[PDB]
């Protein structure tokens, strides 16, 4: 993967971010750790190594929202669906 | 996060994996937990699950084709630079 | 898989969280999106999905710190 | 951390592996790319860097299989 690819990823990935932020209701501090990184697109000078690190961020915080936000919807039914069988013991 | 909403990221990350299947030497088998799913964008009437399952799916192979590349090539020289220091014990 | 199996499957990722906090220069602050989720071993009564989550967080914590501690040797 | 202390971490995370793979229906195909790595707990003279990988794709596909168990409850 070259550099330029590398950085045209990470732009992307940053639109996926900002999309993401502009959703209703979603968890705004999800990509926190992207943020301590303090790598950004337009970093340009900065290594290969500090882009893949920004990218790996993002796709793990993205996925990480994905699953609090069914951990915190689904898993209610669920965990409400095995009280009440509980409840029917 | 609306169903709308959920499409419209479903959508992009799926720009995201037809841009990074586009670049030099990357690993053309990355995203295939999320093509055993067979969920996506244009399956509108599929449930709000199931498309969070999909962008979960996606982030996380993202993530893990940045760490691959990372542990393919600075892994590497560090590996080697280990090997060196115990060569000079 | 089983509730029981769960139970012993979470209260051994503790036992590895352990062991990860007890090593030499680590991010002591790795687990923490587990602690906000409360959902301990010794909670036998919280649901299995409480408790799949939890240990998806300490197995996502732990990847997330072997992945910082690589991306960073490498600088 | 230390060498010896990732070797150990790296032996656990397989103790959780066999543990996972004993449990009642569960992805028996959830370790598959760690088993690509071919990096094991014996291996003591490969690299901290392959070690650290290894331990990576292990915490990686455990929390993989709790989201994929979590998703499919879901349906
Ligand atoms: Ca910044
Ligand atoms: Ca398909
Ligand atoms: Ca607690
Ligand atoms: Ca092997």
């Amino acid at each position: 993967m070259h550099k330029d690819e590398l950085l045209e990823l990470h732009e992307q990935m940053v639109n996926i971010k900002d999309q993401f932020l502009g959703f209703d209701h979603v968890d705004e501090t999800a990509f926190a750790a992207y943020e301590e990184l303090d790598v950004e697109p337009s970093h340009v000078h900065k290594s290969k190594s500090e882009h893949k690190h920004a990218v790996f961020l993002l796709g793990n915080a993205l996925a990480a929202a994905m699953s609090e936000d069914e951990f915190s919807s689904a898993g209610r039914i669920s965990k409400r669906m095995e009280e009440l069988a509980d409840d029917a013991s």
